[PDB]
Formats: structure tokens, sequence, C-alpha cells
């Protein structure tokens, strides 16, 4: 693909009439999915020079829940498979990284009671853990800009508000190769915690 759309990330050949119409339609579906405009209430939990993180809590309004689900449909398409869903959808906390009225990062966190050290295989010895990182995604063109690091930072101070969770209290659900490279660095160990492995 000779052309990269800076706004939806699609890679395609602008010279091709098939491609330009298909990009037009992909571009529309994508920007609708990540657009972040007109929430009556935003629970802003962290502010940065290049964006902010908004927290969506259980029993928040329909429009917030729907926005999370729209983003998750795009992540499902990008991954190409159904990642293990949260056990109880009404206990999850969702963190959205917003930049220029767009969702460019999403972290879904769920309560867990145990996790397992990874060696890929993992140990059969359960370790007590508090917070399961059930989903983590950053828009492709915004990667390697610390968005995922800041989302996990924010989970560590918001998931159990009033305490700062250690990297021994968070675990990563069923990590992808990208997730494994991220978690190894974030946790400063190749033997971080996982669940749904
Ligand atoms: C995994 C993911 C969320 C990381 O998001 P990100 O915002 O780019 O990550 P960060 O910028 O916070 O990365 C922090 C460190 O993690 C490491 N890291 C992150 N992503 C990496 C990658 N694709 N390859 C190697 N190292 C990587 C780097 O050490 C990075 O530090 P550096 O940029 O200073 O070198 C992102 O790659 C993604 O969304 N991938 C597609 C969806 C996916 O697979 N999610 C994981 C499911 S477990
Ligand atoms: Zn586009």
């Amino acid at each position: 693909g000779t052309t990269v759309c800076k706004s939806c990330g699609m890679i395609y050949t602008a010279s091709n009439p098939e491609d330009e119409i298909q990009h037009l339609q992909h571009h529309h579906r994508f920007l609708e999915g990540i657009k972040f405009v007109g929430w009556k209430r935003e629970r802003v939990v962290a502010e940065f020079w290049d964006g902010k993180i908004v927290l969506v809590l259980p029993r928040d309004p329909s429009y917030a829940i729907k926005k999370v689900e729209d983003v998750q449909e795009l992540v499902d398409l990008e991954l190409g498979f159904q990642q293990t869903v949260p056990v109880c959808p009404d206990k999850t906390k969702t963190f959205l990284f917003i930049d220029e009225k767009r969702v460019v990062g999403c972290l879904i966190a769920e309560p867990i009671k145990q996790a397992f050290r990874v060696l890929w295989r993992c140990s059969d010895v359960p370790e007590p853990a508090i917070c399961g990182i059930s989903r983590i995604w950053v828009f492709r063109l915004k990667r390697r800009k610390r968005i995922a690091r800041r989302l996990v930072d924010t989970v560590r101070n918001c998931f159990m508000f009033g305490c700062f969770l250690s990297t021994n209290e968070i675990a990563f659900s069923d990590p992808t190769p990208d997730g494994k490279l991220f978690a190894t660095k974030y946790c400063n160990t190749p033997n971080f915690l996982v669940y749904n492995f």
C-alpha cells in the first residue's frame, strides 16, 4: 500500500479506484467508532499535554457504555479474533485515552483474585492479584507514545482508588505478542502475571 491515511490509519493504493472508495467507507466506519464528542458528563481521571484519560464506571450512562462497545468492535476487527471477554461485564472499569476528540487508547480492567507468572507458557502456581487488564489497545499511528503506559499507570491509581497498585497486583489477560513486549517493559520483568492463558 502506497498511501497511509493519517486519520484512520488505513494502508491502501490511492491510484486504484477500488481502493479509494473502500478507504472512504472504511474511514467513515472507523472515525465514527472512535469519535469522542458531546458527553454530558466526562469523568476525567488524568490530564496530559497530549490528551486525557476518561473513566467509564459500572452503571454509567448508556452513551458511555455504547462508546466503549463501539471501540471494542474496532479492536476485535484489528486483532482478528474474540479475545476472552470479562467474566462479569458489570464490574469492569474502562479507561479511554482521548486526543483531539478521538479515542486513541482503551484499557478495560476487571477484578480478579489470582494470576500466574509467565515463563511461552505460564506457571501453575497462583499468585494473588487484584486487577486484570482484560483489554488494552492503542490506535496504530499513536503507538510508542506512552499511551498504554499511562493507561496502566491510571489503572494503578483508579482501579482501587485510594491505593497505588504494584506491578505484582496487576495481570494481563491472554496477551498478544505486542502485549507481551509491552508488559515485559512495563513490569520490568519477562515473568509478569497473566490470566486466561
Ligand atoms: C500493546 C500496545 C497497547 C502498546 O501500546 P503503546 O502505547 O504503543 O505502548 P507504550 O508506548 O506505552 O510502550 C511502553 C514500552 O513498551 C514496549 N513496547 C510497546 N510496544 C511495543 C512493540 N509493539 N514492540 C516492542 N516493544 C514494545 C516498549 O519498550 C515501550 O517503550 P519505548 O517506546 O520507550 O521503547 C500496542 O502495541 C497495541 O495496541 N497493539 C495492538 C493491540 C494489542 O495487541 N493489544 C495487547 C493485547 S495484550
Ligand atoms: Zn482514512
